[PDB]
Formats: C-alpha cells, structure tokens, sequence
C-alpha cells in the first residue's frame, strides 16, 4: 500500500487525507513505548517491542488517565477538552500528519496541555491536517502520562536500589521517547529529522521548555514555541520535596500506608500498581488547593529537571536556539470561573464587590506575604469602568498576568539574554463563535486554533477576517518551522529582548498597531521587577 | 468725609473706586497691631493704640519681613508674587473692601500663602475690588508675620518666666488679632460680624483652617474656604522639638550663641532683637533642606495649636462649619522647577531619563522608608506617553499628590465625617495668558485670580470663557460666603464626604463633566490608604 511506512518498529498502515487542495497521509495510534501497565506504572517508558504486519493506524489512539471536567454538563465549550477517546493507560501512541533544506520535509511536534493532569493529542482542535497540507510539513503529536501516572516522584522516599521505581516527570520520558522515536523516523514520513520543531500550550509550552533546556534530551531540538506556558511558571515546576509529600499522600489516599515506604518500598509500590487507575485519577486530586497549582509538574529531579528552572539558564547558551513564544490577552478567565465557579458565571459578568473581590485575591495569593497581598490588590483595583464587572476583570487580569503571561516575559527576556533568538506575540482576537461568556474575554487557548490553521476550515463558521488570522497565524508557524523566524515577507516582527520588549499582537482588527512594547511592558513589570523587591520583608 | 468711617481705634480715611459699576470704599494699611519692632519682635501681636486725626488709609501698607526669590530675574511670573511694597517688620496692617441676612453685609477675609516665609496682601492678584463690587461683600486682607518673626519657637528651652519671650506661631496671633479687629469693627464698615468668612490659598488656606479650629478662636468663624493648603500637609505643621532645633540653628545662624537660651535667655534674646531684620531673612533660610518643608509652620504650641492637626479632629463636632475646599490641577511643578531649576526648565519640558527620574524621587522622598521610596517609585513610573517628559510629568504629580491633594482631600474627608458641611472643587483651567512653561500645566496658585474675579476685569487679557470662568468661581465663593453653599441656583454640586467624595471641576472646556469622584479618589488612594499600610514596617 501507499498509504504504509515502514518505521522503526514496523510497517504502519494510515488514512489518506485531501484538504486545502493537497494530499495528507495521517498515521494515527502508532506505539512509540510498551504500554507503561502494570509493573511499568510509575516507571521510565520503555521503547515500543517490534512488531510486523501492518499495523492499524487509521483510528485515534487511546487517552491516558485523566478525569474530565464536568462543570458544564453539555456545554460544547468545556467538553471538546474532555478526552474524546477512550481513557487508558495503555496510551504512549504517536501520530504523524505527513504529505503525499533539501533533505526532507520539516517536522513540527505537538504537546498537548492540561496542566500535566489532563490533555490528549486526540483532541479534534489539535487536528493537524490543515497544518500539514497547507504548511506541507510533518505534523506529529503523541499520548505523554499525565497526573499521578507521569507524576509520582518517590525515589528520595526509598533506597537507591529503587530509583527507578517511581522517579518522577516519567511523562517528560515519554515526551523524550516520542521525540526520539520522531527523529528516528523523520525519514520514513518525508521528514529531515535536523529539521524539527517542538510546539505546544499551557503545560505542552512548558514541556516544549523541558525538552528544550533537559541535559536528557538538549541538543536534539533547538527551535520551539511554547504558548501561554513557561517552565518558570509557578504551576510549571514542583520541588522534589513537595512532589515526595504528595505523592506520600497520593499512596495514603489509595489506602497503602506510604509509611512503609522506606522500611519496605517493594510492598508499598505493588500495593500502588493493584490500585485501578480510576482511583488514582481521583485521588490525586486530593492534594489540588490553590487555583493554579496542580499536583503534578515538572519535579526537580537532579536528572530531567535538575535544578529549578532559573537557575539553569545562569549557565547554559542559546545562540542556535529559536524560540516562538506568546500569550492570551485573558489568560486567567477560565481557571478563574472554574476556581471560583461559586462566585461567577459561564456565560455572563458578575459585578463583584469589593470585599468579595478582597475574599478572592487574598485566596488566590494567600501564599504570598501580605506586603505582596497588599501591593497586588493594590495594584488590581479598579477605580474607573463601572464597579464590580471591573473587579472580576481584574481578578481575571492578576490570574492571568501572574500564572502565564508575566512568566513567559520573564522567560522570553532570560532567553533572549543568554542568545536565543526570541519572538513574542500577544493573541488579542475573541473568536466570533465562541460561546464562553464576553467577560471572559480572549480565554487561554483559545489560540491554538488559529496556530493549527483551523479558520481556514470553510465547514466551521468563522469570519473572513477570522480566516486570514488563521491563514497568518498558521503561516507565522509555519514560517518559524522552516526559519526559526515567524516573520513573513515585508512583515516586520522583530526580535524580543528585555531592551526592546516588542511583541506582534494577532487580531482581526486592522486599526491597532501590531507592534508594541509598553503595555506588556508594565504590567510585568509588577510581577518580575516590583514585586520580588515587596518579598525583601 | 464719607470716605471717613469711625474704627475701634480711631476714624479712618480711604479711597473710593467704581469698578463693575458699584462704588467700593478702599481702606488699606490700617494698624491693627502696635508695630511687632525691637521688644516686641517674636512675641505676641499686642492691640495697636488708638488714634485721632483721620488715618491716611489710602496707599498700600508694609509688607512683613522677607526674602524675594529672583530664579528668573525679570520674569514678570516670578516677581508678581515678591513684595511689591517696602519690607519692614512695622507691617501688621489691615485692608477693608466695603461696597458704598439682613443686618449687615457678609465679610470675607483674605489670608495670603507663601510657606508662612513669604506673601503679602498687597500683590496686585489679592486685589479684593471686583469681588467686593461685584459680589457686595465685604472683602478684608490683612498681613501677618511670616518666617522666623511669624514663627520662631523656643518656650520649651526656657524657664515658664520666659514663655512669652518666643511662643511659636505669632503669625497665627496675628491673624487672629486682625480678624478680631474685623469682627469689632465689621458693623463700622457695614458688615454683619456675625457673616465672616475666611478663605485663603497655601499656607493661608492652612491658616484659615488653623483659625477655625484653634481653641484660642474657634467659634468666631465656623464658614472657610481653603485652596490647596491643609494642616494635616507635612509642609503646614511642625512638631515644637523641630521647631525649637531650628529656632536654636537661627539663633546661631544669627551669631548670638543659642546654647545660653537655658542658662540665661533673656540675654540670648536681646542679641536676636539687636539683629538686623535682614540677618534674620537670610539665616533663618539655612534650616531650609527637603522641598516644602520650610523652617516655619503652625507649631504644636499647646495653645493656639494644642494638637497635631489630625488628633485635635477625633473629638470635636464641626456641624455648624461650611468649608469650601480643593486643588488645582498641576500643585506640584512650579515647587518642583524651583526645588530642581538644575534639571529643569521655565519655558520647555525636560526629558527626564529614569536614572535622573529616580534621583529626584528618591530625593523628595528620601526622609520616607525604602518601602514607600520603591512604592511611591513603582506608582508614578510613566510606561506610554512619550518617556522623559512623562517622567517630569510623574514627579509633579506626585509632589503635588502627597503635598497638597491628598492632605486636602485626606482633611475634607475627616471634616464632613464630624459633621462640616464640604463642597470640594477642582481646578483644571491653564489661563491663556500663562507664561509659566506648558509643562507645569495649572500652577499651584493658578486659581486665586480667578476665585477673586480677576477675569472679569476688561482691562486684562482673558478669553471670553476665562471671564465665564472668573465669573463662575468669584461667584462660587460669593455664594459660599453668603450661604455656605458655593452652588447656583440649578447648578448641581453636592457634598462632598467619605462616602460619596464628588468634586465640581472648574474648566473653560464645555465638554467634560463638571461633576466627578473617581479620579481624585483613585490619586490619593495611593497616599491616604495604601502608603500608610507600606509604613508597618
Ligand atoms: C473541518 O471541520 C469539519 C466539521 O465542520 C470536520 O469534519 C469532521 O470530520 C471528522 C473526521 O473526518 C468526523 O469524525 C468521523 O466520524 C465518523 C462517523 O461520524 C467516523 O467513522 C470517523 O472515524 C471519524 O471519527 C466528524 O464527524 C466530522 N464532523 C463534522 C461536523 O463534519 C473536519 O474534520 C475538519 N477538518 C478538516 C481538515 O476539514
Ligand atoms: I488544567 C484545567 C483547569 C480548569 C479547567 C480545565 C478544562 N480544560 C480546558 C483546556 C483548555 N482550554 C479550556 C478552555 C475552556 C474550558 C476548559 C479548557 C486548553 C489546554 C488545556 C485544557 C483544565
Ligand atoms: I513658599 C515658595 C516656594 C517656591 C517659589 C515661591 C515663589 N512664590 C509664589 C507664590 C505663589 N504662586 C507662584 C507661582 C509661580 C512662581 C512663584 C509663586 C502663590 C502663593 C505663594 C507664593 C514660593
């Protein structure tokens, strides 16, 4: 058949696919690792056994273990994140979008995000056919584990001879196996494997970060775009120490005593893989208090991630690194209304009090000194714009503006230092369709479509402004994927760096300047020159 | 003569002039105190002897001890506000405006500013003509001791015997003197004593505050008007310890020892009153480090001042005062011209750079802890409009925000909360002819002319909305005087109070709205709630 390629592995049977005028050949569900069941719970992936005869790759591989937000019971907006295959464990599959300088084809890798607790390739928004026909690139995505499964960090918990039996950031391994197993292969597909480009949002932005800067892995992939997702961010990375207590409460909420965890490890570790899944997708989200704060991340494992983001970077240099990287304009909306789903509305604005407004952000940030509680509420009280509609938009603005967009500043201005060829966006445009409520503005994601060419999809309703954002955007990535630069033909888009913090904003409205520098600018300037200094008692 | 009217101390002679079309009865230079020379320096004003023989009360009187800031020699902008009569400390002279409910016409009595260093009710700008002949007032100004005469203070470093040898606050006798004076004799000029108003500007705005709360007077006047001058200002109150240490300096500064005031004062003494007037004016000057923080202010005396300006108001019930009060638009640059001419310019706006932008804030500020500096720093750092003559801007504002507008509005809030009633205004009107540089916007001060009708007079140079404006303001304060209410008949402008802090904005611009509470309270929110929290430590 045409449609088979013979990979690493094996011969790969896929579909064939013709949009935007162009031949795709979509392999789907392609193990790139054993699956990590059983006695490979907990444990680094192991690489896929070699199989023959053409494998099925032409339905959608399996989910890995998560549990789907129900807060809207049959809302379109929240279920199309929920996994739209089955759930499994059984999941490390690999998918390759591949056409029908020189030496091959690019290839572009997707992550997923979900807050390394949820998240699928699967998702239909996370479709690369459009990418693929229209940029004639390879587009791969992959299953990594996540929550628990990828998770669970217990090796300072037990002796050395177990090291190995729950290490921690295993869904950073998988990421690594998938990748490896995409430049093994890059071939195969029409793929240059020198030629590859990591991309990815929320959570994937970070493990673009991750795989990117690792010693595990640093070297293989120097050119990446990481959305709304930094691995500096506060939800992005996790002490060991704070990754061993929850994970200690993790195998107590399972009912296998983790006290037993150094005077006899084996026997707490086979009790863990007896758990069924469900009940470690459920109770491990006994250890989330704090919007924001999930309790699995990239752990400081002296080996994946071995030492907290920031203090990597003193080091190391990033001049054949090319990083595309950006933000929402309402990065905190929705994890506001789902944090705080009591107070606020899906689908219109509340006009929050003022001391309701203090109840929220005395919360949100209830870990910071109050010098910082005090300068932040001082910082996100409205004054003008009518009341109340203003403090939930503020709220929203201090979520958003702490947790991703002031990280990614930061990020973006220690990469460009130490070499890297940085390129900033701001993605401003509120979709037409989208049904979320107008208050929660340009939400966190909502970019991804635009990046995957999705407007340029003529059987979903979009504006034609909204297409050309589309047909831009995925063009911006399309042209990074080839260039490490963004920037079209006579487009300017110049490079970030902290002396000239300039960003291209994406919007449909052709009357704003698409370049700028200030607004950015300060509202950063808070969290990453003001606030530290707060913090000095 | 008709131009004769009998005083309390003996028949006065004065001018009559017909401005507006009304006849005006113009008596200036009438002694109300024995001239506070030789022994009398630094004590106690003491009722002028009375005399028969029509006084010449028809040219302008002394003007009190002072020194003339000539930065800009020539510039008619600067000298309008130096003496323009002969300086001598022989100057405690009154001047009653008297036109040619019912039992008497309202008195309004003027009390010039100028840090209690400096003014006089002679300058052409305090003319009371227009305002007497248009309002059909009443008008009285008067000069009182400023600077060192006004205020040295140094009865703590003496035995009780001594205490009237140098009380403190002399200045405020005076005008307590004076308006007394104008109380006895207001039925003399056609007055209702029982219809006073004081109003006043800078240091006189303080003083009018200081005369209605006073112990020594409190009562006689419950109906005041104050432009930018407040005692809660940190430039219009002093502790008595400071006051006695600058005292100390001047004695020293004066060549007369200071360090015998304890052993044998009465000599000290002598020596400071065979020291020449002029000796005084220069030394008393080298107390002067810190921008608006001049070596004389109201003391804390426990007299005439018993209490600093903010605990005397915990305990006293207000619900018989009026109070009119407020800002102009730009307090803060031309004390910030003058305090950093080395930086700046008259004429043309500064590029200020941000290094230079934190050596003056860090400076105005420097007596303030490292907390505040950083936070006073982080809310007046300019991000969009042009940088450096953003950062001019910034550093004005915030001069004129925590030396004026917000002790203002911080003392209006705690007047209407014991019960004064308080009308707030604002005044945002650059006047044509200004010849101060664009940058410095509305000057502190900029208003006086205009509260006092000065528009309305053909013979200068004013647009026809500036003669509006003139006519408006005279009449806000005709109104107030007469019913302690400055609004016209239809025009909307309500009181002002904690919970409702609305102001009316006096401009030539049609196109605003007159009425506002939202931009004023976000101003000082900074200096009147959150500052105060940065302060613990
Ligand atoms: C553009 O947008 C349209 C929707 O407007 C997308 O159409 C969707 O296509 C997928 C796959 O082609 C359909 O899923 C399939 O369903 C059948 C049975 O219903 C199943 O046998 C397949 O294995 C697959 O699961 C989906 O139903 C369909 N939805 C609609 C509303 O048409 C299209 O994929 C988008 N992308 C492009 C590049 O056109
Ligand atoms: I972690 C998390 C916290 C709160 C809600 C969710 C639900 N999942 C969601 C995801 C994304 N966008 C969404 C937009 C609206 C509502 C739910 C969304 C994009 C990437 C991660 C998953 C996940
Ligand atoms: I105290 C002080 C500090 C700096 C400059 C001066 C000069 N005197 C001035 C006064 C007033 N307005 C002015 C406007 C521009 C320039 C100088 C002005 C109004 C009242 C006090 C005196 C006085």
């Amino acid at each position: 058949d045409r449609l088979v390629v013979q990979t690493s592995s094996g011969p790969v049977r896929g579909r064939s696919v013709t949009v935007q005028g162009r031949e795709v050949h979509v392999y789907t569900g392609i193990p790139y690792a054993k699956p990590p069941v059983e006695d490979l719970r907990f444990r680094k992936p192991v690489p896929a056994e070699p199989w023959h005869g053409v494998l099925d790759a032409t339905g959608l591989s399996a989910t890995c273990v998560q549990e789907r937000y129900e807060y809207f019971p049959g809302f379109s907006g929240e279920e199309i994140w929920n996994p739209n295959t089955n759930v499994s464990e059984d999941c490390l599959y690999i998918n390759v979008w591949a056409p029908a300088t020189t030496n091959g084809l690019p290839i572009l890798i997707w992550i997923y995000g979900g807050g390394f607790m949820t998240g699928s390739a699967t998702l239909d928004i996370y479709n690369a056919d459009i990418m693929a026909a229209v940029g004639n690139v390879i587009v791969a995505s992959f299953q990594y584990r996540v929550g628990a499964f990828g998770f669970l960090h217990l090796a300072p918990e037990m002796p050395s001879e177990f090291a190995e039996e729950a290490p921690g950031n295993v869904g950073l391994w998988d990421q690594a196996l998938a990748i490896r197993w995409l430049k093994d292969n890059a071939h195969a597909f029409g793929g240059n494997p020198e030629w590859m480009t990591l991309f990815g949002e929320s959570a994937g932005s970070s493990s673009v970060n991750a795989q990117l800067m690792s010693p595990v892995t640093r070297g293989l992939v120097k050119r990446g775009m990481m959305q709304s997702g930094t691995m500096n961010a506060p939800w992005s990375h996790m002490t060991s120490e704070k990754a061993v207590e929850i994970g200690k409460a993790l195998i107590n909420d399972c009912n296998c005593n983790a006290s037993m965890l150094k005077t006899n490890p084996a026997h707490v570790m086979s009790c863990m893989r007896s758990v069924d899944a469900k009940t470690i997708s459920v109770q491990q989200w006994n250890s989330y208090s704090g919007i924001l704060s999930f309790p699995s991340a990239p752990t400081i494992d002296g080996a994946f991630l071995p030492a907290d983001p920031m203090t990597l970077m003193k080091t190391a240099d990033l001049k054949d690194y090319d990083i595309l990287m950006g933000n929402v304009r309402d990065e905190g909306t929705y994890f506001l209304l789902y944090d705080f789903i009591d107070y606020f509305d899906k689908d219109d604005a509340t006009a929050l009090p003022r001391d309701k407004y203090l109840e929220i952000m005395n919360n949100i940030f209830g870990k910071a000194t109050q010098a910082e509680r005090e300068a932040i509420i001082f910082q996100y009280t409205s004054w003008e714009g009518n009341p109340g509609y203003q403090n939930q938009q503020q709220i929203g603005r201090a979520v958003g503006d702490h947790f991703f967009t002031c990280p990614t500043n930061e990020y973006a201005q220690a990469l460009a230092e130490r070499g890297a060829s940085v390129h900033y966006y701001y993605f401003t445009h509120r979709t037409s369709t989208s049904l979320w409520g107008e208050w929660m503005g340009v939400l966190h994601g909502d970019e991804i479509e635009y990046f995957f060419g999705q407007p340029l999809n003529n059987s979903l309703q979009y504006r034609p402004v909204e297409r050309e954002l589309g047909k831009r955007m995925l063009s911006a990535v399309i042209e990074f994927a080839k260039t490490g630069n963004p920037a079209q033909d006579g487009e300017e888009w110049p490079n970030f760096s902290k002396e000239d913090p300039v960003y291209y904003i994406f919007s449909t409205d052709d009357k704003i300047e698409k370049l700028a520098r200030g607004p950015l600018a300060a509202r950063c300037s808070f969290w990453n020159d003001y606030l530290p200094k707060v913090r000095s008692w």
